[PDB]
């Protein structure tokens, strides 16, 4: 579906966008989405606090609006995200280990159940590693109380619920080979060696002046692909403007299309207007939904 989505599909990939339910009724937002993209990711609507703010009480309406729209347009859906340290409801962190484990598996199971057979890929675990040089696990209720094994447990639970979804580990600042991506690499290699059910590694790819597109972006994607997983660019945006921004997008698209198991790219929003990094004007469409030089470069590269 869509101009970018169909261009990508011709070479066996998808092209998606992060979507917000609260903008779906806006004519130009919906028109741009439907004209351009072949996959969607709910920006906020499937996060823990959005779907289970009260324990064992699930609120799917907002995410259902995005999924229903996608299905009506023949678009793929990425589920985002099941287990994540960030933006948890207040009551998750005080739970003792045994009850946290139960609550985590219950959350995975009921969320995946509601969307069974409708989800192309799940971000099962998100952002489990620290930034910087340590390669260490990030502190979280899951890491602190369940230990290193919580990631494997989450993937095992996920696999029992919906065998048809690709199960992804997702993270940022993992674009080049560095201490952080090395820690993820070690984990995924170990998972694949032992037959842990992981199908994919997501690379958020939030690029800016301090975190530029690295010279080894392609080689890094390739080494992950070579472990026997798909790689997905999940949250792509690139701060800047004009030819410099366009050339950065070319670099990224070229790298994905050069890696046979890079199965798709999702940009983190439809329009600059609603970007989480709006002052960096980092997307393919401006505030009036007009195609930017960045868009032209992406389309020409596909
Ligand atoms: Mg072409």
């Amino acid at each position: 579906a869509g101009a970018l989505g169909d261009a990508a599909a011709a070479k066996g990939r998808y092209f998606g966008a992060a979507v917000a339910a609260n903008h779906l009724g806006e004519a130009a937002y919906a028109s741009t989405l439907d004209a351009q993209f072949g996959s969607v990711t709910p920006e906020n609507e499937m996060k823990w606090d959005a779907v289970e703010s009260s324990r064992n009480s699930f609120s799917f309406s907002a995410a259902d609006r995005i999924v229903s729209h996608a299905q009506s347009k023949g678009m793929k859906v990425r589920g985002h995200t099941l287990v994540w340290h960030s933006q948890l409801p207040g009551w998750v962190s005080p739970l003792a280990a045994t009850d946290l484990r139960s609550a985590m598996n219950n959350h995975i199971t009921q969320v995946m159940t509601h969307y069974k057979g409708k989800i192309h890929s799940w971000d099962v675990v998100n952002e489990a590693f620290q930034d910087g040089g340590s390669g260490a696990r990030r502190s979280s209720p899951f890491q602190d109380k369940l230990g290193n094994g919580f990631i494997e447990e989450a993937f095992r639970t996920a696999r029992t619920v919906d065998a048809d979804a690709k199960l992804c580990y997702n993270d940022y600042n993992t674009d080049g080979q560095n201490a952080k991506s090395n820690a993820v690499y070690e984990m995924v290699k170990d998972f694949k060696q032992r037959g842990v059910p992981i199908d994919c590694v997501g690379f958020q790819s939030h690029f800016n002046s301090n975190s530029p597109v690295p010279s080894d972006f392609q080689a890094n994607l390739q080494r992950f692909a070579d472990l026997g997983v798909d790689v997905q660019i999940t949250e792509l945006d690139i701060e800047g403007s004009g030819s410099a921004q366009a050339a950065n997008y070319t670099k990224v698209v070229n790298a994905c299309l050069a890696v046979t198991r890079c199965t798709g790219i999702t940009v983190w929003g439809v329009t600059d207007k609603y970007s989480w990094r709006s002052g960096g004007t980092p997307l393919l469409f401006d505030g009036d939904y007009n195609k930017k030089p960045a868009y032209d470069a992406v389309l020409a590269a596909l």
